[PDB]
């Protein structure tokens, strides 16, 4: 249903602490919270990453990996 840089960023709620990657980018990108630790998944495509490096681009490696996704585009 919904699928925002909001309602994204409001999945990130129960997200832990520590990650080396911004939430708003993680939702930029257009990825949110299933809630198990450290698990985004695309909103257009739903792709799921985890157990993320530091400075890596969560868009890049959206596209880098799924570049069939309608919200990669952009
Ligand atoms: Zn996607």
């Amino acid at each position: 249903m919904l699928s925002c840089e909001l309602y994204r960023m409001s999945t990130y709620s129960t997200f832990p602490a520590g990650v080396p990657v911004s939430e708003r980018s993680l939702a930029r990108a257009g990825f949110y919270y299933t809630g198990v630790n450290d698990k985004v998944k695309c909103f257009c495509c739903g792709l799921m990453l985890d157990n993320w490096k530091r400075g890596d681009s969560p868009t890049e490696k959206h596209k880098k990996l799924y570049p069939s996704c309608r919200f990669v585009q952009s």
